[PDB]
């Protein structure tokens, strides 16, 4: 905190915990200047001497060392003083020569902060060296006359002084640093108590986005923003009157006149001794009665009676508007005036002022109209809320200046018809001369929110009709990707070196000038930043998407005699995917959640009995829902037991799976893979001995009532799960003789596609160099390109995101006065302090209520997660049905499924060749035999259609070249044939002897 | 018929100009408000990077190959009147006649100046108050091609196009697969015709009275409009306060009194900006649920013809023939 | 707490959320000590 | 159903005998806190 753009000032030695948090305080840099070495001939600068000094007279001063270098010792540090206008502040190590009594010459000693008036000396404090180790820096702050030896106060006092010079001695070390500053508002991130760096509001484009969003480390995305800043032509639109006028505001004035008796004993025999009333234009009303008349609070009988006119008699002249409007004052009495006089009285509402008056006066109600009360003046106001008289106190200055000259297509500032807003101003008479678009009373149209939508102004050959739209900047935007900032995405053409979709693009300069236009580059998957057929990396640059797609074939279907394509070789395209299937179970302790460690707040809480019945039953419910259907996942799926490692050293035949698969030399059960998706990412002893940066929230959680339960399946009951899965899937099948592990399983399933099972010695390499060349591009595609990756982390970026919101929750006051209830009960009444606490606990109430259903919608998006993955375990893994593309693009092979964060992890093997055959096809026979008869063979369902080679005739299957002799078993007997076909004169079925 | 949603209009929340209005203050009364629009903000920017990668995963799993032929319709098919359910040449939109019946019972502007209907300008209401939106990251008029080029994939798969055969021996060769034979001819040949001829007669008289797929339509598009159009009339409906606008609350009453007026009102408006949030996050739970079964049935249920006993249509199916709607 | 600049050269307690203390300070021995306060054996019992 | 007992921020449940303990104008602000409540509950049943 001690760079050459800010110095630090923390505020009163208490640290808030964890977190960014906001002050404001003089914490800028204006001239920076340098010096070193003020030391004369002697070896070292002796103490006590006050001499040095350097004539600044600036609203501050701040002298700051290097990084923790200057020490306490002889020949490195000496007084270091300011001065005010008489009072100085002089810092002084007097470790013993002969001067000041403190005879020490050590460390280990103390410090003397005191301040000295012209001729004497007050306030010794003596800090130790302990608690402030190095000289860092010093300060000197205007406001409060306060001194900073670095960091935290030394001395305060009453005035309010500017500095007027400083000076350090010093014999030698660090150049010292001389910096005068403003006061702006700045937050600083910091852990454990201790400042780290702080963000400035210097109108920095990295700047604004802590200032106005209240913190750093922020997420990727988009964040919207604002710079207010306007001083251009404004232009104000008075209410025009019928024609000829210059506005001119008529003066009504009151003054208190020798006035009449008392009223008598009837509530219409008190008589106005004024009247005033509306007509139309401009008004103001001159009240000089403050003079000594207190204002009478309304209550159960007398006083004001002013529901139904929210505003008070001093506040008339602002800006309002009315529709009639008409005062007048009467002296009647007190207790009865209004509440009387405004049911069956003349009036809409009437205040009550008082004086010292004479107590005869015989006051109105019935029944009650035989006592002696008091007279203060009472005012009556008849108001009619509308738009028609506008009461305002300047004087308008448009004097004889009929509307022809406003400013259109410029953002201006405009303040029409008493409502101050920012924007430009369009023409859109020519739309609304027509449709009749304003009625016979022409005034502006409200929209929602109070502001103006289109308005009309008079005085030219017609009246037209503009529309208000705000300005330029009203809806910017910033792209963050990743870490850190990009660009801003606004509306306007600041030499916009890019157009993206329907939004105009620049790009703030990062050190060099140059990068700032290129040709874009076309990526296929993107995970990073994506904006309407438009992906921007964290370099800064845009790079547009467009997505692949793979070939795909269903090629036989065959009608008269033509070649056709089918598939010879094959190769593996993989394709991964990710699926949550657990949750982590909460237990909500309202008790300790709502109130802090006191004797106190919890009496006040025990009538707040069944709602933490309510929101402790949701919680019990969902955890005791999954709870039992977890296991019930668990056994439904968990194959046999086959508690066997099969950690990867297992000689298979040419198959490299050893990179799938787990490793001998691990502290954790894990693979390779899982342990790339755990980087990219329930015992313990809370009282004592931390683990990790982010896994200790863990006792931070528990002290404030939001505690976890572990599963029904323990810890190391899953890690074995994986493993059995894989181990069912592998050794499921044959008897464990002749180097079978996994090769065997892979092409006895792999010839399901066509119709054999487990052929040898063809198919049995290029099986081996295909697979090798999927798992190639698998190892590739996790590092860079995948899809598991970025679901992982959206979905752990989400399970972390629902409980950080409500821990952060505490300090966030709600109406009340201040966020801890330690101290409520210190500063104010007993009685009055019952409203704030009760407001306070009902709004934590709430915030519990919002994480409580919050989980719940997370149980039911896992519980669908949860049904699919049971799905997907009890096809995709174990049995290779023949639906197509259900999982990975592609008629299946094999999955294999690995570990995850609270989730398992496919990894899906399709079938899709690209190498393909020009061979001839035919579609059916027509054989005649000797004496008499006549058939057809049509090619049976599930045995392909038929081709022929060189003269003989094959069947072959619908995706491997194979060509083998047709059988009887695969043919269709049918009594017509259509010249269509082949019609060969010798029998063609090829049966045995 | 049924009807199935698979897309969302992502959001995008302007807080500090939806509370405040076009003031000069208002805002450094709001400046201690930090977080609660941070926590406003983070879920609508999770939920549309959450749509919108999946998203193009769903195009980029069933965009079959290409085949970017426009297929209108005017193709000289056997006996099969299919000209009815695909794409004429004669149209400003590339749109066939049944979605076009689909679209007449229900993002490119310049705000400024220029309106364009009744209802698609509202979305000049809208970016005035802060409540604007983005584009998806398929683009549009690249969504109007994916039909075409599934039904493409559908009808010229197979054959090597020879021989009159754009749409016929698709479907003859895939219903003797009921029973077991391939690719029959000059025998249940005109049957086959006959019958999809009232098949399609019975469907061009079944949309416009009693069908499934329209009244659905109707309930999602009322629902999506009446999401976003309650947390607009939400402005005037004032809290617990003396009125509803910011700007003459300062001008009738006093300074530091009104200030407790002002934070409920602010208060309020960020609950209803946490409802629009709470709701736009269900709406996409349940549109990321139709979309992972669209994907289920434009994998099975168009180019495959499994032998699943109604699965799709209260039968064993034949053939399956997607087409555009409202989102 | 010795090591890693636990506090900085203002030296007293750091309030945690909820006004509480997690780490406070005391002087007077030979050096300066750093203690923490957690909560009771029953902060949070349950029955089942 | 049994969230009409539960008062709000207010002076007692039951809206019948509002208005026969205390002033007429200064009823309304109870009444309105009382009311904004209890359609709150309504938001929550329909929601869920
Ligand atoms: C603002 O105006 C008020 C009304 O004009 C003034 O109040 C008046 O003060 C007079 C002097 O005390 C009173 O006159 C006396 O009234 C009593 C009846 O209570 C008679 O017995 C006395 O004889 C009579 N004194 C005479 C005639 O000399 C008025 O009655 C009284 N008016 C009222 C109460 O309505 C305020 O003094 C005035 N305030 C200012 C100027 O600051
Ligand atoms: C917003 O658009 C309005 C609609 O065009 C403009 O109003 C027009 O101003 C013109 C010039 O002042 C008027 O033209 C005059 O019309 C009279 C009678 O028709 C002729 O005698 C004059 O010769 C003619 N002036 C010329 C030709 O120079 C239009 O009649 C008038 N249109 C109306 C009132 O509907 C506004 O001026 C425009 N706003 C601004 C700020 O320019
Ligand atoms: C919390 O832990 C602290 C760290 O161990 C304890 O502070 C230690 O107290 C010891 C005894 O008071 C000190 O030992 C002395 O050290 C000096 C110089 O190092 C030697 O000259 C003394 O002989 C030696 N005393 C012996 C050996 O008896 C430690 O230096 C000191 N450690 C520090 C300050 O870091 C606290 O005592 C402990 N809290 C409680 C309540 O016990
Ligand atoms: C800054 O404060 C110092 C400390 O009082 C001032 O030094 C004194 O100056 C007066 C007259 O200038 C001398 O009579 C004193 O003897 C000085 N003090 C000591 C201890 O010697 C100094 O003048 C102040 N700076 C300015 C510019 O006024
Ligand atoms: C601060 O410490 C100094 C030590 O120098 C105190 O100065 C002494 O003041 C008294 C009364 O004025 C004199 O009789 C002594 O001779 C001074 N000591 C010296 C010169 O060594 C000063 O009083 C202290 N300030 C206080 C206690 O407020
Ligand atoms: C929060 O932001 C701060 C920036 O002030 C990060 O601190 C930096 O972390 C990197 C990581 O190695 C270090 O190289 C820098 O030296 C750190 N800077 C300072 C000033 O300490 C911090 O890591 C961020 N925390 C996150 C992202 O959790
Ligand atoms: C704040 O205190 C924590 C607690 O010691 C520090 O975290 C340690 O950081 C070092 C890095 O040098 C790790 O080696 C330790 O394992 C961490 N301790 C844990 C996890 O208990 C943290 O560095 C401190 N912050 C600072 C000094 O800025
Ligand atoms: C099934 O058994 C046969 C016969 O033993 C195995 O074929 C052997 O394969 C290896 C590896 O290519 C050759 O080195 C041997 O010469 C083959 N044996 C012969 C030809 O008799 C085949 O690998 C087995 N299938 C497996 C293990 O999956
Ligand atoms: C209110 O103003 C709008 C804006 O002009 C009018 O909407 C127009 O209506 C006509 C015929 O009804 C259409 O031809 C235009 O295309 C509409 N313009 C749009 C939608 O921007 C509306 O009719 C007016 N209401 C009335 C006159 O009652
Ligand atoms: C497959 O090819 C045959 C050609 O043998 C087509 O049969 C023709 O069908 C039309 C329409 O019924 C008749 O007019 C022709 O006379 C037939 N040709 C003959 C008998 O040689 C058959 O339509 C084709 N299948 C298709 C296009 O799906
Ligand atoms: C600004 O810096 C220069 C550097 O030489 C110095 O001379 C001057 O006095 C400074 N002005 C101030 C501190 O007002
Ligand atoms: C403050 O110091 C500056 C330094 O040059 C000087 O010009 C100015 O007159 C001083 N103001 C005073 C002594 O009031
Ligand atoms: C700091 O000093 C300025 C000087 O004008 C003053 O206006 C401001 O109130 C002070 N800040 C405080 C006392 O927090
Ligand atoms: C500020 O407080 C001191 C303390 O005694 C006093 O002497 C001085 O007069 C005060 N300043 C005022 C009242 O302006
Ligand atoms: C906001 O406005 C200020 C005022 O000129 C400007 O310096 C700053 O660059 C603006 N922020 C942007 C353009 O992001
Ligand atoms: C009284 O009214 C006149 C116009 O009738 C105006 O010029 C003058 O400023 C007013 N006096 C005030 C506002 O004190
Ligand atoms: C009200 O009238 C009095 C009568 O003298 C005058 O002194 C005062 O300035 C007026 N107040 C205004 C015009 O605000
Ligand atoms: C934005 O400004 C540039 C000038 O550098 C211009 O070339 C470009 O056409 C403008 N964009 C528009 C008008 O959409
Ligand atoms: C497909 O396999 C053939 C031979 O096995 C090979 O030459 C070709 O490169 C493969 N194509 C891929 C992996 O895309
Ligand atoms: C494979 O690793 C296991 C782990 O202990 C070991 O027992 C076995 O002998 C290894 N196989 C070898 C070395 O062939
Ligand atoms: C499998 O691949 C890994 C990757 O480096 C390699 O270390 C290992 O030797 C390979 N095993 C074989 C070829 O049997
Ligand atoms: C674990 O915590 C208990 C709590 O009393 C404590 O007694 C025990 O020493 C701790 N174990 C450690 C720190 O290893
Ligand atoms: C197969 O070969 C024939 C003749 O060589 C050719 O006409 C036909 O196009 C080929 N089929 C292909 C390339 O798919
Ligand atoms: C079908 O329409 C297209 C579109 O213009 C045209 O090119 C083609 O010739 C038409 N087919 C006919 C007229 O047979
Ligand atoms: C298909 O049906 C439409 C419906 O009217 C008709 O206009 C068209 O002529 C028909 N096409 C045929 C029979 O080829
Ligand atoms: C589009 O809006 C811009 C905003 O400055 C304007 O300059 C331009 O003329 C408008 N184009 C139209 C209305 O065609």
């Amino acid at each position: 905190y001690d760079s050459s753009s800010y110095v630090y000032y923390y505020q009163s030695a208490f640290r808030p915990p964890n977190g960014w948090h906001l002050h404001g305080g003089a914490y800028a840099v204006v001239n920076i200047s340098s010096e070193s070495n003020n030391a004369g001939s002697s070896p070292g600068c002796i103490v006590g001497t006050i001499h040095g000094g350097r004539v600044v007279n600036a609203s501050s001063i701040a002298m700051t060392a290097p990084s923790s270098g200057m020490a306490w010792s002889s020949s490195q540090f000496c007084t270091a003083h300011c001065n005010f206008s008489d009072t100085t502040v002089f810092v002084t190590h007097c470790y013993k020569y002969d001067g000041c009594p403190i005879t020490g010459m050590l460390q280990k000693n103390f410090l003397r902060v005191s301040a000295m008036k012209n001729g004497q000396l007050f306030y010794n404090l003596t800090v130790s060296v302990a608690k402030y180790p190095t000289f860092k820096s010093f300060q000197c702050v205007n406001n409060l006359t306060s001194v900073y030896l670095n960091g935290d106060l030394v001395y305060t006092s009453n005035e309010t002084t500017d500095v007027t010079s400083a000076g350090v001695y010093f014999k030698a070390g660090g150049p010292i640093t001389y910096k005068v500053m403003r006061e702006v508002k700045a937050l600083a991130y910091f852990v454990n108590g201790t400042a780290q760096d702080v963000i400035l509001c210097d109108g920095s484009p990295r700047g604004l986005l802590a200032c106005q969003y209240n913190t750093g480390n922020f997420s990727d995305g988009f964040y919207p923003f604002i710079n207010s800043s306007l001083v251009k032509q404004k232009f104000i639109v008075y209410r025009e009157n019928s024609v000829n006028t210059t506005f001119t505001l008529h003066n009504f004035t009151f003054h208190n006149e020798t006035g009449a008796n008392p009223n008598p004993s009837g509530v219409q025999n008190i008589q106005t001794y004024q009247t005033q009333t509306a007509q139309s234009g401009y008004y103001n009303f001159n009240f000089s009665f403050l003079s000594s008349f207190v204002y009478k609070e309304s209550n159960f009988m007398y006083g004001s009676y002013h529901p139904s006119c929210n505003f008070r008699l001093e506040t008339i002249n602002n800006g309002l508007w009315f529709n009639s409007l008409s005062v007048s004052i009467a002296y009647g009495p007190l207790q009865g005036g209004c509440k009387q006089s405004v049911f069956s009285g003349r009036a809409t509402c009437c205040y009550a002022y008082s004086y010292g008056g004479p107590s005869l006066c015989k006051g109105v109600y019935s029944g009650e109209l035989d006592l002696n009360f008091e007279c203060g003046l009472l005012v009556y106001v008849t108001k009619s809320g509308g738009s028609r008289i506008q009461t305002a106190t300047e004087p308008p200055v448009i004097t004889r200046h009929n509307y022809n000259n406003i400013t259109l297509n410029t953002c201006v500032d405009y303040n029409i018809y008493g409502r101050t807003g920012q924007g430009f101003i369009t023409n859109v008479t020519d739309s609304a001369v027509s449709y009749n678009y304003l009625a016979d009373a022409g005034l502006a149209i409200l929209d929602t929110s109070g502001s103006i939508d289109i308005f009309v102004v008079q005085g030219e050959y017609g009246l037209t009709y503009y529309k208000v739209n705000p300005c330029e900047d009203v809806n910017q935007q910033f792209v963050v990707s990743g870490g850190k900032l990009v660009g801003i995405l606004t509306s306007r053409n600041e030499t916009g070196s890019q157009l993206l979709e329907n939004q105009f693009y620049i790009k703030i300069t990062n050190g060099t000038r140059r990068f700032r236009r290129s040709i874009t580059e076309n990526v296929a998957n993107c995970p990073y930043v994506s904006y309407g057929k438009f992906c921007i990396k964290p370099d800064g640059s845009i790079a547009t998407i467009v997505p692949k797609q793979l070939e795909q074939f269903v090629a036989p279907l065959l009608n008269v005699t033509e070649n056709v394509l089918i598939p010879n070789s094959f190769n593996l395209t993989v394709t991964d995917e990710y699926i949550q299937t657990r949750m982590d179970k909460v237990q909500i302790n309202c008790l300790q959640y709502v109130c802090g460690n006191s004797l106190d707040c919890r009496d006040l809480f025990q009538q707040y009995g069944p709602v933490c019945d309510n929101i402790l039953s949701v919680v019990n419910s969902i955890g005791q829902k999954e709870d039992m259907e977890l296991l019930n996942f668990y056994s439904s799926t968990k194959p046999a037991g086959f508690n066997t490692p099969f950690l990867s050293n297992v000689s298979t035949g040419e198959f490299n799976i050893s990179l799938l698969l787990t490793t001998p030399s691990s502290p954790r059960r894990r693979s390779f893979i899982e342990d790339l998706l755990f980087t990219s990412v329930a015992y313990k002893n809370c009282t004592a001995g931390p683990l990790g940066f982010l896994k200790d929230l863990a006792c931070a959680r528990e002290y404030n009532g939001l505690l976890v339960l572990p599963p029904i399946i323990t810890a190391e009951m899953q890690t074995l799960y994986t493993s059995s899965l894989v181990a069912s899937m592998a050794f499921g099948g044959i008897t464990a003789a002749g180097a079978i592990p996994f090769a065997t399983q892979l092409q006895a399933r792999i010839n399901h596609l066509g119709i054999t099972q487990s052929l040898l010695l063809k198919n049995q390499e290029k099986i081996a160099a295909s697979f090798n060349k999927a798992i190639g591009r698998m190892q590739e595609g996790f590092r860079s390109t995948s899809l598991a990756l970025q679901q992982i982390q959206h979905v752990v970026n989400k399970q972390n995101a629902i409980l950080t919101e409500t821990m952060a929750s505490l300090n966030k006051n709600f109406g009340a006065i201040s966020s801890l209830i330690q101290e409520i009960y210190q500063q104010l009444d007993a009685i009055q302090a019952n409203a704030q606490v009760d407001r306070l606990i009902t709004g934590r109430l709430s915030s519990l209520s919002v994480l409580a259903s919050a989980k719940q919608a997370e149980h039911i998006r896992v519980s669908q997660q949860r049904e699919l993955a049971t799905q997907k375990i009890n096809e995709c893994v174990k049995s290779q049905s023949i639906r197509y593309s259900f999982c990975g693009n592609g008629r299946h092979v094999l999955t294999i499924p690995q570990n995850a964060p609270n989730g398992i992890v496919f990894i899906h093997f399709s079938y899709t060749p690209d190498s393909f055959v020009n061979v001839t096809a035919i579609v059916g026979f027509c054989v005649k035999p000797a004496n008499a008869s006549q058939y057809a063979i049509v090619p049976a369902n599930g045995r392909g259609i038929f081709i022929q080679v060189n003269g003989s005739y094959y069947i072959t299957a619908r995706d491997m070249y194979m060509p083998r002799a047709i059988t009887a078993g695969d043919i269709v007997t049918l009594t017509s044939c259509q010249a269509n076909y082949v019609s060969v004169n010798k029998t063609v079925i090829t049966t045995f002897v």
